[PDB]
């Protein structure tokens, strides 16, 4: 799709079988889920952003889809404000800037 | 122009004089720019993000050129790390997400 941003641009996806509402967002590296259960192994690992750092833990190779398209890749699980698809993810589904 | 997202979309800007890089950001709702001594009127607020809140002084009507396109509007100033064009001012540059 062509996404205007006159509102935020959310999104359904699919994740570990569940469906979520998340904001494609340009302005992030990586993409991060609100608390959630997710299969198989872990990594603690640190983000930063705004208004600080803080605690997430890191699944590696994750099959999401995002508003239809697919993806396999890195998503961090812990205390983002909502659910964010960053560049990592917007890399494989094709998404770019467009003005 | 088209921008992929391997990397940050970083662009250069003009505000109240000065040109500094900008993130083209559509996760955030309003733009955020790194603390800088503009004149006029403002109105203190709190925005909130990955580690919670930082303290920015409102000012609007403020004119800021995008990637060599016009645009005016409300600009936060505060704290942060990186300067954030939001999508109050994508809208204003006709910049939209495409996949
Ligand atoms: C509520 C949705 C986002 C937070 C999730 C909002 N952020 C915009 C993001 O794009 C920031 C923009 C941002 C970018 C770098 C540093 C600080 C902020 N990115 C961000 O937090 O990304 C994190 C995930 O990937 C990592 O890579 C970048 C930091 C990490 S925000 O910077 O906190 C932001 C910006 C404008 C706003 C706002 C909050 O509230 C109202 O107006």
């Amino acid at each position: 799709p062509q996404i205007t941003l006159w509102k935020r641009p959310l999104v359904t996806i699919r994740i570990g079988g569940q469906l979520k509402e998340a904001l494609l967002d340009t302005g992030a590296d990586d993409t991060v889920l609100e608390e959630m259960n997710l299969p198989g192994k872990w990594k603690p690992k640190m983000i930063g952003g705004i208004g600080g750092f803080i605690k997430v833990r890191q699944y590696d190779q994750i099959p999401i889809e995002i508003c239809g398209h697919k993806a396999i890749g890195t998503v961090l699980v812990g205390p983002t404000p909502v659910n964010i698809i960053g560049r990592n993810l917007l890399t494989q589904i094709g998404c770019t800037l467009n003005f």
